[PDB]
Formats: structure tokens, C-alpha cells, sequence
């Protein structure tokens, strides 16, 4: 024989997974990775983290410094993590804005207390209550101070405390709600409280309300609690005539990374930067489909399960429909499942046999942009800390609705720019692929001048006699056209 | 003769659009479509949601039950719609946070009124006034009590309801403003009022302002309305020493998919799924332009009014600049207006005749993807129910500020969304259309081996004979180059 | 010699600048752009927009008509700019919602006032302060009148203004708060006040609190400022028994453009639409990096301080690795650094000479494209006036919570559209260039149809004898084939 025949083509898989593009809803690639994380180990990882778990504490009964709350005193935290079977077992109170105050003390990060020297004059100190039994005897909140009447009177009461520190001071305070006329006067002389707490640049006065309430663990009267908080500079001044609950200290303020979550995951040793209430999450991919709430670096919540990333080329499963020679068929017809070393590469047919092989140069090349692709995709800061609420259990009205708009406009917007980049970034798989496939023809044929020809199966009808040498040299890189030049152009045209 | 010439090319119009795209403002395409609904009927249509029209009735004073307003009594909804020529006509009123009640009744979407068994005791029930008539009697609102001195007595009044039911109950009440300090005595025995409200979790406590307003319907008095829920599990306690304007039942509440709207629009028969305050709008399209307020599936708000996406190629109008033989010129110089049959196709001038024909596996297969474009783009959910107001009558500060900025935000981002969708497509449309063409010559090319050659007018000087029979073969798939080789190889190269 | 040869090729430059695009990180182009505006001059520059400096006065200063204030009355403005060195020197004074009346004002954009005709009836007018020196006497704000007992008595005050003219009326008034019981009696017979302000569809009351401050310029007493808007059509009623700080007369209300800023730079004489706190900036990019506090037609802001957009083509570097001849090596091997008069261009060797030359048509068409690029994306609306606030000095909880959480979603969501639009457009580029090289190619090769060949070095050996006048037809295209096609057949082919 005189003549050879040289083919290219591109690796196909047996089994291949489906991706969306912007045309089409479905097409097979070779090989797809996932970019939404799905799954948690459903506990919470303790390190690099500080995490505490309150077990049957709020952080407002902790503050307070309710009796089964006394082991967090001075403590502080990362992320403070509250539980559902949580309760109180004090004096009955209510905080007016409780969100608002909530969200304070858990960016604070702290609950240093500091004593300070407050000089009450005239008044009994350390009132009680068996609402709140600290061991058999009576007991209250650790960090207040209920005053009461001396003898038979409660003198206008006027104390102040200047901040000549460089660092904020919160005082926590209250006021008593008595459920008669008759236990008013009991505990405080007059007949109408009043309690006016101020600096230099704000004031509040609150009064009390009277009347009968619910039974909560035997008691029909209840407790407001109220703060304020004084700059380096600035003083404080009470000024309160009856009802008051008086502060024992002040309280230290950061700023930092801390803020609170409500879960029921359990506590466990491993090293994860990302929490949710579903427990921790690993941050490898972009995107996260587990929870809208989070602390730490993260992926972006949203609302698919499922985004694919073609990380190969299309998939042509072979025709098994073939010649007797199953003639080499190249790429123009279908993908070849033999082969195993490479990407893209070369079978030819010679008088000493058929063969097969891989090509470097190529292979690599389309892998490195690939891997280009997935390095801009899969990895970047998301790392926040203290956030607004996502979930409520109550109906509220006009700021609940606006918060939940806010949610819902963010998520829909990341979703959108979620499903967008994939079809994007897959077109662009697909299409890097395929010319760099044609970019390998075209090299093949500005190589064999005039000694070859194209058939338009993807081969190269060689008009010379080419051994295993001669294509090893086209393979090569180093084929000189030159040396049978006379004899392929006196057997193609003659 | 003894040669051929064949030529390959694509449709063209008369009249065309023009759309944008990445790099420019303006280019003709054939044939394009809108994207953005500009029009409406003017109409509310009653299917397939449950459109409730409010006539001269605002949604507060139907369930407070206004004498003009009776017709609403026990009524259900998925939207509730209110008319500009709405007015009260009943005791002058005020509602502090009406912002807040007015969107919780409307999101639970029924007037579901029981009546509960109340022991007011020592008191006189059913208090009356010539502000609102039912009849040519005195009148009140159908779902309030106005209560007042018996004798010369009004007892500190002191009930309990306890919620054993699984479900939530709403309560509404009031408070009475009297004009001087003799009305006060003269209605309540007391000088001052005073009115507590509370479950086991909650309390209000209401005090009341006594002066002279503006006259309203012959009256400088008005009244306050309050709110509270009650819980499965919890109790309500009610505790007033004057002033109350109790309640008289509760209101059922669900979670659903009601809401409400401020319109001026009629009711017709038809059946439409978006509603907006212009009436209803068709769902075909994906954006929208005809107000930023919505109910239901429905399209995207944008600013733009016209987005104009090619469901074509693009359109060189002929050169009637020609030959004496208008020599049949190709894709490199022009389009083709006499073509009718397809999109792409062939002219083929011969010693028979001239002729022309189309191709439809091309004609098919770019039809195929842009259609598949279409249908990524035009239809999707978006399903949506209760939102925040949008449009405001009164300046108030802070909040309202925040709300005008949050849908600004949202508007600014969704636009630009909707103008880089387009022209992306718009730039991957022509792309697709202008490879399709170019892949079908190559296929041509790779056929006519060296029996034929490329001219560069987008034609094949063929160097032998072909007749119908020849030509249809190429056009056909099945053109067998080895028949004519040895004659055209002696004509091209001899 | 028989042969000629003529290469095509790009231009290169000897320094580049790096930019980012779809798959790679870093990439080197002939030339770009910067996107994002990094720098300011530090002035305040008072055309278009009529700038006011605020010296040591806020907004609410001025318009109380505090006295070292007096120079702003009948003021009008687009901007206002309150100075960090601000002080108060008269009554001090709070405003609950301080935040909610700064904003109406600031919107309003006008100090008028006009006196009105109020009979205060039985009381002193016209009190006044030593914590307020208008020259050596005492003093008080200029638009607030203090009201006293005339002889031993205060009347019930009971005043109506209504509302005939076709715009908003905005009153200012407040209310008094003594530190003793003993100071009340003194100014107002009763024990106790009360101030009701109402109009037909609204009411507001406040009560006065007694007790102790802070001392502030020699007084432990306060003043709060409330406010009531009067509509078209309505009246307004005052009913005070004491302690009321009367109104003197209505402000005028507009819709407008205008707004307030916090700043610290110097005003001066230019031209410039943008302003920020740290003076004007240019807006001819469409990002901005300075601060994401702004007013007027201004860029948007990101978190990057460089966006590159490439305004050229890859840039290979020349292999100064050449030959003995430096045989003219063309695109496929490197880019040309010896091409100052166009991008795109030929070199030719022949008997005459080698030589060079530039191509008009296509250096032309590129240039057209990437400027068409840089227009769509370099300018547009983004004309913006008044906004929330993004900047905060305390803490206050839940609304600055969610003020910022909605400042900081818009940040991320355009920075992710600003990083993805350059890339998209930079890989867009690159591509365009290249494309428009290999067309000048083909165009080439389709003129050349049996009388040249290709190499593979970007360069065409012509088989016959090409002069000047030859090569100048070709570059021209006016190249005629058949002239020379019987001598090159031979000269190649035998
Ligand atoms: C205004 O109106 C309100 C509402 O009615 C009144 O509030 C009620 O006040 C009474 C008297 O304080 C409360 O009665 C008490 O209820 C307690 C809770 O009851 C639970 O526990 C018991 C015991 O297990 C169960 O039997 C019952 O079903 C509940 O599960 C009881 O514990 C109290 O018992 C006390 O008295 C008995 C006497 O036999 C002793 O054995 C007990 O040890 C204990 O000392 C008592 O029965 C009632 O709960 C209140 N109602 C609510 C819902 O709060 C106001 O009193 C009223 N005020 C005025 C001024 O009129
Ligand atoms: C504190 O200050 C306030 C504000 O001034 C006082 O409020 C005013 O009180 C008077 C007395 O109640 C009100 O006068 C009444 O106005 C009604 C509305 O007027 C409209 O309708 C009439 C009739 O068509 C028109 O003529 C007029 O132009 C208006 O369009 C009148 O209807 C009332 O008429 C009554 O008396 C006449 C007597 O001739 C009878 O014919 C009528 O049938 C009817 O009985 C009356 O004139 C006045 O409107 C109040 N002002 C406002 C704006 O509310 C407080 O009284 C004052 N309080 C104290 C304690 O000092
Ligand atoms: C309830 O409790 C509060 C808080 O303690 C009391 O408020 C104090 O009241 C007193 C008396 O009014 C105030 O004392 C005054 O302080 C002024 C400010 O002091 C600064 O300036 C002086 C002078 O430069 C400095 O020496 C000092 O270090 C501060 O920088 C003084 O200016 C006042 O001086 C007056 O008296 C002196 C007498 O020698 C004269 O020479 C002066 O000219 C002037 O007339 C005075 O000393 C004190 O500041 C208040 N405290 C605060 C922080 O406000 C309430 O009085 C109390 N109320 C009741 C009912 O008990
Ligand atoms: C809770 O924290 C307070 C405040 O202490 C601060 O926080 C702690 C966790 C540590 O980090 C401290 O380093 C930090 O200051 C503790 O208050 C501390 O109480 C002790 C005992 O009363 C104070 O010692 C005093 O020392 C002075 C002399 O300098 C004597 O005059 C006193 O009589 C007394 O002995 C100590 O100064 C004080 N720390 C303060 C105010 O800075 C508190 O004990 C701690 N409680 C628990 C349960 O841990
Ligand atoms: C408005 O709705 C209330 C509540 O009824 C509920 O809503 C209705 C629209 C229907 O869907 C009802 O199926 C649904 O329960 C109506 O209250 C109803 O009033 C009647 C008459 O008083 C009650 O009948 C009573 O039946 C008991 C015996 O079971 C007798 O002891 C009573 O004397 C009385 O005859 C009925 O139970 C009650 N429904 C309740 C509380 O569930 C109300 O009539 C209705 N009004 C209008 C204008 O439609
Ligand atoms: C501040 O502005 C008020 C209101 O005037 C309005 O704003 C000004 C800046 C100008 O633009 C005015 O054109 C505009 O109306 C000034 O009030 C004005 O005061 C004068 C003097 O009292 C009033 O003149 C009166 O004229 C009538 C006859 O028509 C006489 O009966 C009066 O006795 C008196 O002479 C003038 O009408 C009034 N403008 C009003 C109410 O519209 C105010 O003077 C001005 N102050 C400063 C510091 O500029
Ligand atoms: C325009 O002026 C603004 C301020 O009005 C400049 O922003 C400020 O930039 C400095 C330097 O980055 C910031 O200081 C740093 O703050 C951090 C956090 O507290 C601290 O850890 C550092 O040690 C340092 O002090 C300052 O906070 C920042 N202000 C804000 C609110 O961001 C801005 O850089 C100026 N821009 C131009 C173009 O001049
Ligand atoms: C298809 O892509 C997946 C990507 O998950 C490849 O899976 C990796 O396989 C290697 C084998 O050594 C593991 O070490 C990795 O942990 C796998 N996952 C990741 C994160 O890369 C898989 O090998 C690819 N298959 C083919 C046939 O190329
Ligand atoms: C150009 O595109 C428009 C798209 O609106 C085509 O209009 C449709 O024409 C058919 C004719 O049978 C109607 O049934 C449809 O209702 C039309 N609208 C839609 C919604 O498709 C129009 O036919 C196209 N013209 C050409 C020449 O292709
Ligand atoms: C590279 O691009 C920059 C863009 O900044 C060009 O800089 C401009 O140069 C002209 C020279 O006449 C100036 O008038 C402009 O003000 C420059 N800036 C702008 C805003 O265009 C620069 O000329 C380009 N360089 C090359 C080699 O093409
Ligand atoms: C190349 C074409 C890009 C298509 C862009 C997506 C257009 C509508 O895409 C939709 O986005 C939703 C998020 O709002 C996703 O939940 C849906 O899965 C998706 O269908
Ligand atoms: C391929 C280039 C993409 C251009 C993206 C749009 C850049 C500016 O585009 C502008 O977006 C506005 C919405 O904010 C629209 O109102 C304007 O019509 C549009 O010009
Ligand atoms: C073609 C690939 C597009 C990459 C899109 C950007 C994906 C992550 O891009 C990140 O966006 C951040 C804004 O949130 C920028 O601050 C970071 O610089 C950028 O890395
Ligand atoms: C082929 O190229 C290699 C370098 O990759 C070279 O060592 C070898 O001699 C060349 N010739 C053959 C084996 O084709
Ligand atoms: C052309 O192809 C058709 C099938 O599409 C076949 O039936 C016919 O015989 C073929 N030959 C001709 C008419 O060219
Ligand atoms: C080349 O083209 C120009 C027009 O651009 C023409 O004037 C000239 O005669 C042509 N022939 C030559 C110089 O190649």
C-alpha cells in the first residue's frame, strides 16, 4: 500500500451527568461538579469560634443575674447560642423594645460588671421575693437593687456618677408595677411613683401603671426594665421619688465580631468557621442551600438545591454502529470511549498496524483554564457577624413586614446572579473546549502542505507511504514536508 | 458549457427592526419581539381570585361596623378593594399605628366575628350617640360596647377570658377622649381614667387627654383604638376604673395569601392572575411597565419602557446594485429579499436554467435554539402576595424615608438586570444565526473535494458539468466526487 | 529570484498593563482604562447647586433662631453642610425624633417664615434666659414664644388658626420641664400641665416631668420641641392649662431637590455636579471609590480601588530571538514593535526590497468597536438627592440595625455587577481584536486563489514574481489572478 490515514478526536465517557446553558435546559458533559452545599453534620464545631451554650438561660435572664443563670457571670463570647427548652424562674418582668436591647448586649460581647459605690440615703436596700428563691430563703436578680421605705418614709431620692474613664458605661434599670392602691402605699409612701434617669445630652421618665395582671408564680404585679448609656465625659444623674429598682454597677461595652443564634444543635470538638442552626457547614463551595440565617465566613444563601459546573467537554456516546474495519472515525462523527491517557488525541492506520495515543500539549492547556474557571468561582470573603432577624414568632406589624421585604428582595437577587453565572461559565466550557479541538486540525494541516488531503470524517488521507516513524513525526512537531513532496503530489493528481 | 457555479445565502425583509447589543445602540435584525408589557384594560377581573369591593367603605371602619358598612359582616377575601371616594360616617376616631393594624387585618383575610359571653357588672351597656345613626335612632359601631356610669356609680370593672382553643383570637378595644372636666364626671363618676390590658407575657396601660378639638360631625370628642392577641394557652385580663370602650367578641385570624389594594379601577368578568391598581395585566411577558405596586403571578417592574430581543438574523438589504445577469451574488455581499420557503438556502445557475430552493436541517435547527432562548427568558414565578406599602399621602420621617430608599434600591438593580439580558442574548443570536451559516458551506467545501473551488463572492466555481440531477445531489447530502474527478482536475488545472 | 513572501501581523508596545479576565487573573494588553474614581481635591466647589456653609450653627439651631444664628433667616438652599466644630449657646433643649424632623427640614430646602396673628389671651409674653444673651440682656430663640402667668393666674388657652390658602403649613412648638415643684407654682399657678394640639384627622399630648439634670450653662431645666403639618382645607387648635412654648407664626413647605450633608472641607470657586464629605469629584467614570456618602449626579460605589477595561489587544512581546535575514515572522509567533501608524498591518520581502506598511480599513473598524464599548458603559443617570443615613455617632438598636444591613446589601450586589461587567467585557474584547486579524487573513487567501500558499508562519509564498506595484494591488484589493496564474501553476506545482 501506498497511502495512510491519520484521524483526530476527543475522550467520551459510559456515564455522564447533565448541566444547563443558556439555550438549552439540558446537555451531557464528561464530568460536573457541585457548587451548592446540601448537607450538615447537625453539630456545632467549637473551634476557631468561642462558642456558649446556654443551656436553660436567655442572655436577658443572664444579665439580670436570675438564680440558675450565676455560672455566666464575667463571661464572654464569639457567638452566644440560646436554647428552645430555655424558661425563667424569677419575679415576672417585661422589657419594652426587648429586640432592640437584645441586639446590644449580643455585639457587646461581655458581661464584665463593675461595682460601683451608689449611696442610697434613707431607704432599706436588698428587697426580696419567694418568686425567686436563691437556696430556702428569698432571693432577687443579682445585678439590681429593689429599695423600699425606712421607718415610714421614702425621701426623694437625688445621686449622680460621672465617666472620667476613655471607654462607654451601661446601666441597666427599672420600675415596679404594684397590682393595688393599697401595696403602693405598703411599699412607698406616696400614692404615684416616678423615676426620671438623664446625662447631659437625653433624659426618660417613665411612670408606673397599677392594676391587676395574670398569676405568674403567685404574684398578680410585675417589673419594666429600661438602660442608658453614658460617653467619656459625660454624667448620670437619678433623680426618682418612688418605684425604683435601683442599678448596683455599670457594665463594659466593646465593639467586636459577637452576636447570639437560637438553635437546639449539640456541642462538639472540631475546627468548622461557619455556623448555622442546622450545626456547621463546610465553606468550599460558593453557594449554600442549608439555612438564611448564619455567622462567619459562609456561602451565599439560595433558592436552587442543585447548580452544575461542566468541568469537561461534551459527551457523543459512540457509535457501536461501524464498518467490518470499524474504519477509525474521528470527532466530526462521535467521541472515542478507548481512551483512557488524555484528553484529545491521534489513532492512525499504517501497513504495520493500527494504533493509538494521547497529546500533552493540548490536554493540559484546556485543563488549566478549567481549573482557571473554578479558582475565580469557588472561593472569596462572605464573612459577616451581627445581622438583622430572619424569623419571628410573633405578628408585629409595619417593621416585621419591611424586614421580612428586605430578606426575601436580597435572596431573590442572589439567585438570579446564581443562575445567570452558571449558564454563563458553562456556555464558555463548552466553547473553550471545542476550538481548542479545532486548534489542533488546523495545526496538523498547515504542517502536511501539499501531502495530504482532508475526507471530512475528521482524517487525513496521506498520499505517501508514512511508517510508525513518519507519524510519530507529525505527532511530534518536527514533519518536513519536503522529502515526500514529489511523490505525493505525482500519486494524488496523476 | 462546461462549468457550474453554486452560491449559499440567507433571507432578507423589507422592513425591519432595530434592537441593542453589546457593542452598539442600533442594528436591523429581521424579525424581534417586546419583552416589556406597556398597556392594560382598565378592568378588574373577578377570576381566579376573590376580589372584594369596598364601595364607600375603608377596611377599618368595616370591621369596627360602621352603619353604612353592614353589608361586610363575616366576608372572606384574597384581595380587598379600596375606592378614593370613601368617607366615615359614625363617632370622629384615630387609630395610634394604623399603619400596623391595617396590614395585619388585611393579610389574615376575614371579618369572622364570635360573640363571647362578658360580665360587665354594675354598669350601664350600649351607649349611643346622633354622630352615627342607624335609623332615625342613635347609633354605634356593631362590634364595641360603650360603657357608662349606673346610678351614680362606675365600679373598677376586673374580668378574665382564657383562650382554651388552637387557634388565635384577636381583640379589639378602645378609649373615650372627653372634651372638658364636666363631661369626664358627668359619663365616668371618676376625674381621671385609666385602662390596663394584659396576658401573661404583655401589657398597655392607656391614660386620657381631656380638651377641645375641631368640630367633626358636632363633636370635640374622639375615641382611641387599641389591639392585643392572645395566644393558645395564655389569658386576657381587662382592668379600667373609667373610660373603656370594651369589647364584644373576638376575630378569628389565619396565615394565607390575602392582601390589599387602593384602586379606582371597575369590576368585569374574565379571568386574569396579575392585578395592578390600573387594572388587570397579562403574564406572558417577563417585565412589566405599568405600575411598581402588584398582586399575584406576575412580571418584573423595570423603568424602561420598550426591551426588544432578535428572534432573527441580521438584515442586509439587497444591492439591486447589479449585473446585466444579476449574476447570482452570495452571503459576502448581501441578503436575499426573493427567498420565501426558509432561511438559509441555494441558488444554482446552469446550462438547464437558474433555480433556487432552501435547506431545512439548518432552517430547523437555528429556529430550534432561539426558541429555547425564548423560553429560558419570557416565563417563570413570580408569585407574590403581601408586600409594603409603596405610595404615601402624609410626610412622617424616618421610616417612610427607609421604605421609599429600599424600593428604589430594588428597582435600580432588576433595570440593569433587564438591560444586560438582553443585549447578551441579543450579541449570542447574531452569533449563533452567523456560525449556522458558515458551518453549512464548510459542509458544502468538504464535499466538492477538488472538483470544485471558492470564487469569494460566498460561490463554488465548479470545473465540470452538473445538471438538475448533479446540483440536487449536492444539495441532497449525496454528491459522489471519484464520478467527475479526472474530468474537472483536466479543466482547472489544464 | 521567482517568489515573494508577504506576512500579516498586529501591533506591540514595550510596556503594558496587566487585566483580569473570565478565566485568568492577570493577562497583558496594549492599553486600558481605569474605571473607578480614587482621589479628590478637599474643596467644596458652589456651581450648579447652591451650596450653604453652616459656620458653627446645625440645622436645627437656626431654625429655633438660636442667637449666633440670626444671619440664616429666609435662607434657602440645594445643599446644606454643618460643620464637626458646631456648638449650641442658648436654653438647652431635646427633640424626641430629633433624627425624623433634621430630614423633613433638610427636604424642604427654605427657612420662610411669616407671623401670624395669634391672641394669646390673660398671660405674659415674651419670657426669658441668661443661657441665652441677645447683646447684654436676656434673650430667647427668635421664632418661640415662652408664655408666663400674668398677676396670680393662667387661663385655660384656647386658640384655632385655619388652613385657606393652597399649601402645607409647618408649626413648631414645645413644651417646658421644671426641675422642682416649687419652680412650677412659680411660673404657672397650677401643679401640674398639659398641652393637647390637634387638627381634624390628628392629636398629639404631652405631659410635663419635674425632677433634676445635669447642669448645663447654668440651668438643670430643659425644653422638647414637637411639631404638627397642616394640610390645605384644615384647622389647627391649641389647648394648654400651662407650660406651653407657643409658636409665632407657620414655616412654607416644598417637594424639591434638596438635602443636608455632614462635612469638614473648605468652599471654593469651580464647576463640579458630584459632592462627598471629602469634597467634589469628577463624573465621567462609572464607579467611584471615595465615600458611599454622596449628592447629585454622581458614580456608583464598590469596594475595589482598580477596574482595568482593556481599549486594546493582547500584547506579545517580540521575539528579538530572530534569523540572520530576521526572516519576516508574522502573527502566529509574535506581535510587531516596529509599527507606529496602525494596528493592523503587511511586510513584504522581494527583489526591490523588504518594507512595511499599515491597513486603514481594519484598524479603523476595531478602534469604532472598542469606543462604542467604552460609551455604553462610561455614562448615565445616576442622579440622586435625598437618602437615609449611613453614618452613625451612638446606639441605638433595631432601625440602625437594619439601616445598615440595607446599605451594606447594595454595596456587595453592585460590586459583584461591576467585577463580572469587566471581565465580560474584557474577554469580549480580546476576542473582537482577534477575529478582526483573522478576517483580514481569509480575505487575503480568497484574493490569492491558485497563485499563492500558505506556510504556517502567518505568511503567504506567492509562486510567481511579485514587484511593488504587485504587492501595493494586493494590500489595495485590486488583486487580478488570472494575470499571473499560468506561470505560478507551473512554477509550484512542477
Ligand atoms: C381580678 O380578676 C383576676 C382574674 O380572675 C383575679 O386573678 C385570680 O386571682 C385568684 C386568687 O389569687 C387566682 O387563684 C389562684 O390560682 C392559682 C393557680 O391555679 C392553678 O393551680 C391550682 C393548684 O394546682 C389549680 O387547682 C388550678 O387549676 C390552676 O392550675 C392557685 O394556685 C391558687 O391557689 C391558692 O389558693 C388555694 C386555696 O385552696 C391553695 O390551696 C393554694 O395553695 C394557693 O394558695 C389560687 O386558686 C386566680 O388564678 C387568678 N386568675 C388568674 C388567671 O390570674 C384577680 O384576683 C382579681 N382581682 C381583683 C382585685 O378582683
Ligand atoms: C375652643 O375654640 C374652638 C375653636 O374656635 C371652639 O370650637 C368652636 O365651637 C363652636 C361652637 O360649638 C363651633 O361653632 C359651630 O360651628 C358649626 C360648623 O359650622 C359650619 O356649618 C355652619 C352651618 O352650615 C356654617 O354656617 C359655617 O360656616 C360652617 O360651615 C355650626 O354648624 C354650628 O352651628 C350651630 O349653632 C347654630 C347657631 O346659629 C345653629 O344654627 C346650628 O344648627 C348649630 O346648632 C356652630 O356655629 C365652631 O365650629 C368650633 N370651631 C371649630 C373649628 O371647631 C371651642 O368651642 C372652644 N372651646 C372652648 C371651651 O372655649
Ligand atoms: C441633685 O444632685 C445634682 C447632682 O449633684 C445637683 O446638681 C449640682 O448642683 C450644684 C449646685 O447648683 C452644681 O454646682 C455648680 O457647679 C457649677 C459647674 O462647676 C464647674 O465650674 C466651676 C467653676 O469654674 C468649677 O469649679 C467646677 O470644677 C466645674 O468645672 C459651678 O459653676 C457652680 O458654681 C456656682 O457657685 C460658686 C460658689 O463658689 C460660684 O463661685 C460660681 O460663680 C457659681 O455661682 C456650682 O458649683 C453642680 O454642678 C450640680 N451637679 C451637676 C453635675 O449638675 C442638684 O443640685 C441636686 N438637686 C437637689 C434638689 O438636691
Ligand atoms: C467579675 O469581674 C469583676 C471585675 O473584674 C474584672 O473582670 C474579671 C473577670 C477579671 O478579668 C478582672 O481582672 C477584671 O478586673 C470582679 O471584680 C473584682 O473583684 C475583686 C474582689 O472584690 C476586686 O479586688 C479588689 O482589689 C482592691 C485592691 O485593688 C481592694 O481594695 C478590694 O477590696 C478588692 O479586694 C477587683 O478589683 C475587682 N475587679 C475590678 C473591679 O476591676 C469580680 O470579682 C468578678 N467576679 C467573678 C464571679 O469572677
Ligand atoms: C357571622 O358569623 C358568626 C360566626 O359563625 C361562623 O361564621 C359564619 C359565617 C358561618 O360560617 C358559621 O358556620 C360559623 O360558625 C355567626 O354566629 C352564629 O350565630 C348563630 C345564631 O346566634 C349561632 O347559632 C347558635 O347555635 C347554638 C346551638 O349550637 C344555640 O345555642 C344558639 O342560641 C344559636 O342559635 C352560631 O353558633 C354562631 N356561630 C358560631 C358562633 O360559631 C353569625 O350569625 C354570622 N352573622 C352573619 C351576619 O352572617
Ligand atoms: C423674611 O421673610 C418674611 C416673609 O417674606 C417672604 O420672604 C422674603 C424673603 C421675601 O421673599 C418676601 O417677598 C416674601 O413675602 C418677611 O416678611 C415680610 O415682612 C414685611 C415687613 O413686616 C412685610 O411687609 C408688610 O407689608 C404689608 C402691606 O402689604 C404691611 O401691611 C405690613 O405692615 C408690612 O409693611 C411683608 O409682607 C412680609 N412678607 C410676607 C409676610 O409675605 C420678613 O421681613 C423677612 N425677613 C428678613 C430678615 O428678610
Ligand atoms: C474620605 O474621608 C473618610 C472619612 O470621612 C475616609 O475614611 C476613613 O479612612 C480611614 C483610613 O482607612 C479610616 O481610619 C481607620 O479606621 C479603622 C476602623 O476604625 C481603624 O482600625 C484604623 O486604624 C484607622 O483608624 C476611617 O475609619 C475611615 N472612615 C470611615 C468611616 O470609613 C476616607 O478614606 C477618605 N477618602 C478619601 C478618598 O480621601
Ligand atoms: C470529576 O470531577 C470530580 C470533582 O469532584 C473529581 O473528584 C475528585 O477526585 C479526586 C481523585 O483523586 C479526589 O481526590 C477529590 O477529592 C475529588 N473531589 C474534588 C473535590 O476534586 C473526579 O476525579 C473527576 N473525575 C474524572 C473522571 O475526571
Ligand atoms: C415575527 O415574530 C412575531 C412574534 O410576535 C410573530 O408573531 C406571531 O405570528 C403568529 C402568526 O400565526 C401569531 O399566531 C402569533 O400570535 C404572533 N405572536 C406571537 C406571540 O408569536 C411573527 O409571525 C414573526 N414574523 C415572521 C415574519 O417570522
Ligand atoms: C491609551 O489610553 C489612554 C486613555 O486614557 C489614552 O490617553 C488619552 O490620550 C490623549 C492624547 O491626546 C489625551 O488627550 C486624553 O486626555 C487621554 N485620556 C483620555 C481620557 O482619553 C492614551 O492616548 C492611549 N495610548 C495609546 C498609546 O493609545
Ligand atoms: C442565559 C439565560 C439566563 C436565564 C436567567 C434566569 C432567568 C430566570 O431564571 C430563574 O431564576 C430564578 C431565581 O429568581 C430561579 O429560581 C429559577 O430556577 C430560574 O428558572
Ligand atoms: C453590554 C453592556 C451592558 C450595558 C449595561 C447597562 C449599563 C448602563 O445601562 C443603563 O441601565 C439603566 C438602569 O440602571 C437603564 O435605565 C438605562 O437604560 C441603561 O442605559
Ligand atoms: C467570569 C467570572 C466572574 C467572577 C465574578 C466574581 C465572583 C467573585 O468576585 C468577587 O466579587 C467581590 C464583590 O462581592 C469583589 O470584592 C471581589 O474582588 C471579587 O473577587
Ligand atoms: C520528537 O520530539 C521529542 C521531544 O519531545 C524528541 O526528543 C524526539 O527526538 C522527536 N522525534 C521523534 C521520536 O519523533
Ligand atoms: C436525496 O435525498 C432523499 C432523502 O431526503 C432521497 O429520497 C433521494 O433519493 C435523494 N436523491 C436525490 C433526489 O437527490
Ligand atoms: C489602489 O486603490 C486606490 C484607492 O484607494 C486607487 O486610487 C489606486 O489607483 C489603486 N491602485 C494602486 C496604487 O494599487
Amino acid at each position: 500500500n501506498s497511502t495512510a490515514t491519520l484521524c483526530l478526536g476527543h475522550h467520551a465517557v459510559p456515564n455522564g451527568t447533565l448541566v444547563k446553558t443558556i439555550t438549552d435546559d439540558q446537555i451531557e458533559v464528561t464530568n460536573a461538579t457541585e457548587l451548592v452545599q446540601s448537607s450538615s453534620t447537625g453539630k456545632i464545631c467549637n473551634n476557631p469560634h468561642r462558642i456558649l451554650d446556654g443551656i436553660d438561660c436567655t442572655l436577658i435572664d443572664a444579665l439580670l443575674g436570675d438564680p440558675h443563670c450565676d455560672v455566666f457571670q464575667n463571661e464572654t463570647w464569639d457567638l452566644f447560642v440560646e436554647r428552645s427548652k430555655a424558661f425563667s424562674n424569677c419575679y415576672p418582668y417585661d422589657v419594652p423594645d426587648y429586640a432592640s436591647l437584645r441586639s446590644l448586649v449580643a455585639s457587646s460581647g461581655t458581661l464584665e460588671f463593675i461595682t460601683e459605690g451608689f449611696t442610697w440615703t434613707g431607704v432599706t436596700q436588698n428587697g426580696g421575693s419567694n418568686a425567686c428563691k436563691r437556696g430556702p430563703g428569698s432571693g432577687f436578680f443579682s445585678r439590681l437593687n429593689w429599695l423600699t421605705k425606712s421607718g415610714s418614709t421614702y425621701p426623694v431620692l437625688n445621686v449622680t456618677m460621672p465617666n472620667n474613664d476613655n471607654f462607654d458605661k451601661l446601666y441597666i434599670w427599672g420600675i415596679h408595677h404594684p397590682s393595688t392602691n393599697q401595696e403602693q402605699t405598703s411599699l412607698y409612701v406616696q400614692a404615684s411613683g416616678r423615676v426620671t434617669v438623664s446625662t447631659r445630652r437625653s433624659q426618660q421618665t417613665i411612670i408606673p401603671n397599677i392594676g391587676s395582671r395574670p398569676w405568674v408564680r403567685g404574684l398578680s404585679s410585675r417589673i419594666s426594665i429600661y438602660w442608658t448609656i453614658v460617653k467619656p465625659g459625660d454624667v448620670l444623674v437619678i433623680n426618682s421619688n418612688g418605684n425604683l429598682i435601683a442599678p448596683r454597677g455599670y457594665f463594659k461595652m466593646r465593639t467586636g465580631k459577637s452576636s447570639i443564634m437560637r438553635s437546639d444543635a449539640p456541642i462538639d470538638t472540631c475546627i468548622s468557621e461557619c455556623i448555622t442552626p442546622n450545626g456547621s457547614i463546610p465553606n468550599d463551595k460558593p453557594f449554600q442551600n442549608v439555612n438564611k440565617i448564619t455567622y462567619g465566613a459562609c456561602p451565599k444563601y439560595v433558592k436552587q438545591n442543585t447548580l452544575k459546573l461542566a468541568t469537561g467537554m461534551r459527551n457523543v456516546p459512540e457509535k457501536q454502529t461501524r464498518g467490518l474495519f470499524g474504519a477509525i472515525a474521528g470527532f466530526i462523527e462521535n467521541g472515542w470511549e478507548g481512551m483512557i491517557d488524555g484528553w484529545y488525541g491521534f489513532r492512525h492506520q499504517n501497513s504495520e498496524g493500527t494504533g493509538q495515543a494521547a497529546d500533552l500539549k493540548s490536554t493540559q492547556a484546556a485543563i488549566d483554564q478549567i481549573n482557571g474557571k473554578l479558582n475565580r468561582v469557588i472561593e472569596k470573603t462572605n464573612e459577616k457577624f451581627h445581622q438583622i432577624e430572619k424569623e419571628f414568632s410573633e405578628v408585629e406589624g409595619r417593621i416585621q413586614d419591611l424586614e421580612k421585604y428586605v430578606e426575601d428582595t436580597k435572596i431573590d437577587l442572589w439567585s438570579y446572579n446564581a443562575e445567570l453565572l452558571v449558564a454563563l461559565e458553562n456556555q464558555h466550557t463548552i466553547d473553550l473546549t471545542d476550538s481548542e479541538m479545532n486548534k489542533l486540525f488546523e495545526k496538523t494541516r498547515r504542517q502536511l502542505r501539499e501531502n495530504a488531503e482532508e475526507m471530512g470524517n475528521g482524517c487525513f488521507k496521506i498520499y505517501h507511504k508514512c511508517d510508525n516513524a513518519c507519524i510519530e513525526s507529525i505527532r511530534n512537531g518536527t514533519y518536513d514536508h519536503d522529502v515526500y513532496r514529489d511523490e505525493a503530489l505525482n500519486n494524488r493528481f496523476q
